[PDB]
């Protein structure tokens, strides 16, 4: 318990989430008071994205609705 | 390239967001061609939730609406 540093420094500006395959959403922790959402390509990559950009918030939207109709 | 088994072989049948903290979404792969959500709580654990159940879609919808509301 002396400096912990959040998941994501960085940001990005995407892109279409057919390049995305995983998405992994971190809540509130010891080392980060900020959500920040992580996302990993199907060639095996992972950045960081801003909540704080709308165009964030439609490519994240797509894979969490898409991710039902396919049964 | 022989077998690989989805990372979700069972389901749940939870719970309220209360115990969820971290949210990952799987896309289709090598070992599976369904989406499956799994979820992580704070204690440290792990479960796979079905995206069949209706109650299911409540409390990962949930997770999305409070998860972006922190400013």
């Amino acid at each position: 318990l002396r400096e912990l540093r959040c998941v994501c420094l960085q940001t990005t500006q995407g892109v279409h989430p057919k390049m995305i395959s995983n998405l992994q959403v971190f809540a509130i922790g010891p080392q980060c008071s900020k959500v920040e959402v992580v996302a990993s390509l199907k060639n095996g990559k992972e950045i960081c994205l801003d909540p704080e950009a709308p165009f964030l918030k439609k490519v994240i939207q797509k894979i969490l609705d898409g991710g039902n109709k396919e049964n």
